[PDB]
This record gives C-alpha cells, structure tokens and sequence, in this order.
C-alpha cells in the first residue's frame, strides 16, 4: 500500500471527444488520511489535437498552467479588454479565479498538453468550470436565467437571444479552429528561465521559487523540472518545508521514498512511474530516484516558502558532513574519521551514476 | 432545495423581552456541505426599542457592527479608558474580540435594528457573549470565582460583593434608560462615505473594500449597499472572489442565483427575499435580483481581496463583449457580427429596466 | 469534568532509557471538541540526565524549545554548515522543521528538563522525528533504501555503508558522552530578558510578544514567566485574542478557569496544577491563580498577535472600573458610587495577598 502514488489511471474524464480531452484527478485525500495538507488543491490534464479551441469558460478555482508539451495560445478576457499570451513548452501562468479564457492549439502537427493546478477556496477540494456555451453535456449557464430576466437584461426578444446565444452550436467544449505596468508581472514564465541550481553531467534540476517569483509568492508554490539521462541517480535528499506533487512528463522513473507513520513505523515506497503518473513526497520525507531511461519531470511544490533541500549523500549541501567527528561516532557504528572518509568517497553532487556495481 | 437561502425564521433567539431582542443566525454549515468557506463566520441581529440599553458585555469574536435603521450610542472599554461613538443609520465598526462594549438606543421613537457579523477564532463556528451582570438568565462570570478568590482580589467582604457586583439588579440583558492618533482609523465608516461604484436612474451600489479600509483589510471582507427603484433589474453577473451574505433590509427582492453541483448539474435557485431574509451568492456563481419594490439591501462579501465584479449584459464590464467575432461565433450559435450586435442592444449598464416585454 | 486540564501523567513516553526521556502529550482535541483552535499544534517534554546526548534527527514540524531546568547545548546543523548554541534555564529558540539537531546535556549534576512546542504543517496535528541512528526501536531511515541506490549514492560497498552507517550502535536515541547577519535574530533568547510587565511584592509575569521578537512572530506565538510568592493571587482576568497553554514548572497553582458552553451555561472549572500539569485558558475566559508554594510557570500563548490582558480586579488595567458610574448602577445592583468605592477597595494590581479572611 502507497498513499502517495497516483497512476495515470486515478485521472478521471471530464470531458473527452476527438479533439481532446479534460482530466481531474481523484482527491489527494480520497484514499488515505495522510494528505490532510493537500485536500484545498486538485490536478487537472488537458490535452488537445492540432487546430483547436477550448471554448471559453471561468474557473471557480485558482489555476497554475502550465505547457508539458507543444505550444498554446491563452486569452485572459477582463471586464474593459482581453490580454493573449503565447506558451511555449515549460511556460507557467497563474490564471486567476473567475477570469474567463480560452485556450488554442496553433500547431498543425503537434499535441498540446497542460498540467493545470488548481487551488480551491469556494468550496474547499472542489474545482467546477461556468462555460458560456450551449453543448451536449450542459446547457449555457445563460440559459438558467428565467425569459424576464433574460429578455430585460439584453433589451431583446427570448427568440433574439435563444438563437444568438442560448442554442447549441457545438457538440462538446473542444471544438476544430475553421480551416481555410502590471502586465510585464502578469506574464508567463518558463520553468528553464534561470541558470539550473543543480547541474552535472548526470542530471539538472531548475527550480522558481515563491521568493524570486511574484505569481508563485501569491500561491506560497515552487515549480521545479527535473532532466536525467539514463542511469543517473537523483541521490537521497528531503525537503524541509515543501511536499512535492512530482509529475511524470517523459521517460521512467524509478523513485524510493522513506516515510514514517503512526500504525516500529519506518516504510520504503518504491515505484517506477510512468509518463503522466504522479507520486508525492511529503515534506522531511528521504526521496531519491534514478532515471530507468532520459527523463523529465515537474514538481510542484506547495507550502514552499523557506523551503530547504538537504542531501545525505554526495559532496555538496550534505549535512551528514557537518556531524563533527566527536557526535557522528557517537551516532554512527563506523568511527568519526571511518564516517568521514566513507562520505568523502562520492566525489559528485546532487546526481550520480546509478549503474549497480 | 436551496441550500444559499436562510429566511428570518432560521435565526434563532438568544435573548428577547419588551425592550428588545438578539438574534443567531444556524451556522452556514448546518444543513448544507457547500458552504464550508463560512464556517468560521455567524451571523447576528440586534432590535432595540427607544430609550434602551444593552449592558456591557465582551465577545470572544471579532464583530463588525452595522446599523441597519435608526441610530445608536456604542461604548467600547480598554484597559484605561473607554471610548464612545455615535453610529448613524449605515455607519459599521470593527468591535475587537474581548473589549467590553455596551451600545444605547437614544432615539425618543425609532427602534435600533443592527446586524453583527461575527468572525471566530476561539472555536470555530461558536461565538460566546461574557455579561458582567446577573441577570435571571444567568448569574455573573464574577459569580463563578470563590468566596475565597473574590475577597481577596476586591480585598472586601463577600457580603459586600455580592449586594454591589454579584446579585441579580435587572431582569435581562437589555434595560430602560433612565426616565427624567488611532483613534481615527477605529472610528465608524458609512457604507455610503464614498460615490457609488454603480450608479443610475434605475440603482447605485456603494461598495467598500478591504483595499480602501484598515478594518476591513484585518478581516479581508467587503461591504456593499444596494438600493433600487422598484422595477429595476441588477443584471446577471459574477464576483471573481467574493462570497456575498445578501441581506434585505426594506423591499422585495427576486433573486436569480445560477449554480453548478456534484451530483447535468446546472440549477436555478430563485427566491423572492423580504426584509431580514438573506441569501449567499458564492463566489464565481452569477447572478441577477428585480426589485419587486423600491429596495435596500447590504452584502458582507468574506475573501474580499482583489475581488472583480463581472457583467453578463450591459455595456460596460460586460466580459462577454471582449471576446473576439472569431471566437464567439464559435462559442454561440449566433455570426460574430450577430453576437456584437445583440449585446450592444442594451444600452444601460449595471441596472436596467425590468419590466417584462 | 474539565477539558482544559492535561494533568502529566495525560503525557506518553516517546523513548525511555536511564539516561533520559522524550514525552508526548495527547492531542488537545483527543477527549474534546472544545480545542479545535489547538489541533496543529503538540507539546512535548525532553528530559536527560547529566552528561548525556541526544542523537541527531530532524524533525517534520517547526519546535520553539524552552529550557526549563538545567543547561543545554543545541546543535543544528545546515547544508553547509553548523550553528552551536548554548541554552540557560528560560532561553527559548525556534528550530525550522527539516533542520538536524543534536542536544547535550553537559552538567555533571543538574538534570535538563525542555519543553517543546510542536507547531505542524506537513501531516496537522501530528510529529515526527527521522533519526539518523540505527538503535533497537528503530533502523535508521538510510538503510529503507534499496543496496543498489545505497552503493550508488555513496559510491561505497554495501558492507562498507552497512559497518559504518547503518549498523546498530546504540541501544537507544539518549546516550552517555564518553568519559574521561541573520546569525544574531536566529539565536536564543531569555524569557527574562526585558522587566517584568506585572510587578509587586506579590508576583512577577515576564512576557515576550510577536511583536518584540523575530522567531515568535513567524509562529503568532507569545511566551511569558510567572513567578509567584506563596499565598500570593493573580486576580481574575482574560485575555483578548491569546489562548494560553499554562505550564505548572515549580509549585502548586490553584486555577479558576471561568467557561461559557452551549450545553443556562457558565463553569468554574478550578483545579490545582502540581509541576508538568498544563491547564489550557482559552481567549476571553476570566482566569485566576493562587500560589499554593512559591511557585513558577510558563505560558505558551496561541492566536498571540495584539493580545490585550484585560482586569477584572485591582487598580491597573481594571475594565470594570471604566465604566461610567450612570452604566455601573443599571450594570450592578450597587450604585454607581459604591461599585466604585468597592472597585477602590483593592490598592494593589495584578497580584494580591490571597489569605483567606
């Protein structure tokens, strides 16, 4: 039993036709009692075909966007104008809550997938979108409003309205496109944006942090996007503040993850994820993963302000290091100097060669 | 079923004799699930006749007060002092969690009608009145010290205590009055001080935000005042953040309150509010009210910053007209042109006349 | 039955040796709906004796540690480096989650006896600790690890990693030692570093305020000192917005907790405190204590941002005594003359000679 692994397959189907599709994953505290600090956040996939259009809507959530794969066109519509964004792989931007948008895929050969974080506050875990269009599987919101109400407001006959509005012209929320000051701040940022904080031959990892990011400060998230070649280990380490939803994106990852629970209580997790299955690390929880083929991942991290990553392996940032020789012989069966010289043994950092021996 | 509607009747009363009365509002969270956001806030109503007062007392919870008609005198006590306010028919203050207050009804003919808003933090969803005077209701707090405890901190004798402070001088809580630098920013506001946010010959709303205003900042609420002509309409529309208590005050409101569910989910909740009914409006839901009379109503908005109001119909901050010909033609069964064309049609905005046609 | 009182034995053992102990205390809302304010937050005690370490392990939480008796020295170790602190009885310290720590003991006749304040964020309401040593209670948390991410990580033999890192070497997490910028806001400080805020012959309080201090502003937390003469009586009072986690250190304290609940609905809740008994005082609830021995004892204040202690008794700080004498006499059933002549009686503030006459 895994509490914190999440298949590709514990994505439900909101919405699916030929086009693309809409994807919500089950609750993070459905299943288990363990993930109490994630129940306000869900996460949602969106994947389109080439030249298309998801129909305009609001969201009764925050959303965080952002592009795994392809290319999209983002229209934020405000009550005086519209402000249109080109995302690019790795582009994030936050959208906030009751901003009405719709999103195109311009490439004519390549999918388009988004991984949409949502952060809940009307109804805490709940996420729900208000589409103006009529479809197959909800009328228009519009069309709740009584005939009075309707035809007073827009100063027009129900038949007028009905007709223009309030009708289905479509069958479903993705359709095909026809075929022949504070705005600097507003804007997408790419997760690749900065130099990588971690970066050898084996692996980097980039990472935007609440502190060095005003969208992301507002959220108290961080964003980070891990690439390993083929054999690389990601060396055991744990994050102080931050618990991590760590995304599949491309290639396997072969993750172990320590916890200690209340059922003496110490636990290895270890699976090999896939594209598009998500596990979450826990914030003080040891985590390591060695990349079973080239890979890449996003994680999200929430609670992230002030967030530290300490490793317990390696050169670097290695606070087993800093036991002086007098207490690591005390904590450890080894010597002080037999410690030290074993901890001196792995002349890498961060990422190193996963090969067995 | 409306789980948003709460009519006068589901207060329930805390006190009531020939002077006056107060009033609970059920949790939010009773008899619904949707409204988790609201558990931490109750809703109170105090009536006072001429000539009365409400004996000193403090609250666990942070109150902001409201005068809904007539005037009152409120005295709040500090550790050094006291300070006294006159609050006019629409004026609010923030009374801080443990002041002991009283407020006097010095009108020779007008009843006194306040709303209270209560904001917890002791217990959640609980607020907690401490009386210094015993009443038949109940003894003293004072009382519920030892004879031992209470001779030594007022160094008398019990007797004495007990015929000046401890024994039972008025029947209830409200009494006749007798027959024959900081300073400014904690003083009261008018919901009217500023010029209406929307304004014309049909109806204005004053608005109040926690942007404009250090005691709302503390609580991230807003405050609204609507009035308006009979047969008007407030026209369909959505707040990005904000959910709205909705409360009638004078008049007949018909509300059109457009939701999605869980359990496909669109739904009308419609509802004709007379005076001390109220109705919550959740954020991102749209909404639209006809005055069935000339009305006046006042809404507490909860998780008010950054809120943006959002029009459906009207001319201006009307988000539907933002979006492109290309694109609403294909949102709507109508042309673009067709689209534009209907939702110029109406030329006021905010309020419109609502005669049926 | 009192549901503010968690009498010492309401502690579990955590790890017991002769050489020391580490204590849990039940959750606050184990036996009560009444404490849902408190359910992220969990009190600990460590005790040890002369000459003794506690092994290094991080910790999920955020801990303010108090030194109650005896002298510590605390080590905590980062990434890159390690800060040594020596810690007096009253110095206090805020140690982040996912920072390895180590304490000692170094007196060679004085026990150490710390209070921790376990403030939780990752799992709510619940602590954990990942110790880096294998002892009999537990494996270390390396060696959950696979062998071949371990061989990797450590570029080192399993044997190797094995003898000198995850091998049994202790019995337990309390040994014997063996026998013969930011910098300057990080660091400890004393409960008594500033004048007492209530001061007489009687009693001193010392109290230190979010306000005053870097460390409890990030928690919203107040610490404070009570030191009382035997037969000395703090007079009844409340507090405004802190609810207070009161811990007997030295002494007998006999309390009167005044409650109002909604099962008309006022309680004396009175019970005498023997050392590590804690007794919870909720905001607004009117408290007093009598020093049953010379007597002193620590309070953890929740909720602590603009906490006003409000006095019911005495000189100073005497709201009653604010109330204009034309209220008084409709308040109380003395006039108002002689509720304020009464209100005079008392010379003394905040402590009182509390013989019984």
């Amino acid at each position: 039993n895994n509490p914190y692994l999440f298949r590709s397959n514990k994505f439900l189907t909101l919405f699916k036709n030929q086009h693309g599709s809409l994807r919500l994953l089950q609750r993070f505290n459905e299943d288990t009692e363990k993930l109490e600090n994630l129940r306000d956040y869900r996460v949602l996939e969106y994947c389109s075909k080439p030249n298309t259009l998801l129909l305009p809507h609001h969201s009764d959530s925050d959303l965080l966007v952002l592009v795994l794969e392809g290319q999209a066109i983002l229209v934020l519509v405000n009550p005086d104008g519209r402000d249109t964004y080109k995302l690019d792989q790795g582009d994030a931007i936050k959208i906030q809550a009751g901003t009405p948008f719709y999103l195109i895929n311009p490439d004519n050969n390549q999918n388009l997938r988004i991984l949409k974080f949502a952060i809940t506050f009307r109804r805490p875990g709940t996420v729900e979108d208000f589409f103006l269009s009529s479809t197959k599987r909800l009328p228009s919101y519009l069309s709740a409003f009584s005939k009075n109400f309707l035809e007073a407001s827009y100063d027009s006959p129900y038949d007028e309205i009905e007709q223009t509005l309030l009708q289905e012209e479509q069958e479903g929320v993705i359709v095909k496109m026809p075929k022949d000051t504070l705005s600097s701040q507003d804007k997408p940022f790419n997760l690749r944006s900065r130099d990588p904080i971690y970066s050898n031959n084996y692996g980097k990892l980039y990472e935007i942090t609440p502190e060095k990011n005003s969208q992301l400060r507002d959220l108290d998230i961080l964003l980070n996007c891990l690439q390993m070649n083929e054999g690389a280990l990601f060396v055991p380490h744990y994050n102080s503040r931050a618990t991590v939803i760590l995304v599949a994106n491309e290639g396997r990852a072969e993750v172990e993850l320590v916890g200690l629970e209340q059922q003496m209580q110490l636990r290895r997790y270890a699976a090999t994820l896939s594209e598009g299955d998500i596990i979450v690390i826990p914030s003080s929880f040891p985590v390591a993963l060695k990349a079973a083929s080239d890979l890449n991942m996003v994680g999200i991290g929430v609670n992230a302000e002030n967030n530290e990553r300490n490793f317990l392996a390696g050169h670097k940032e290695n606070v087993i290091r800093q036991i002086p020789r007098q207490v690591s012989d005390l904590t450890f069966p080894g010597s002080g100097e037999e410690v030290e010289e074993l901890l001196e043994n792995q002349k890498e950092s961060y990422f190193v060669d996963g090969q067995p021996r």
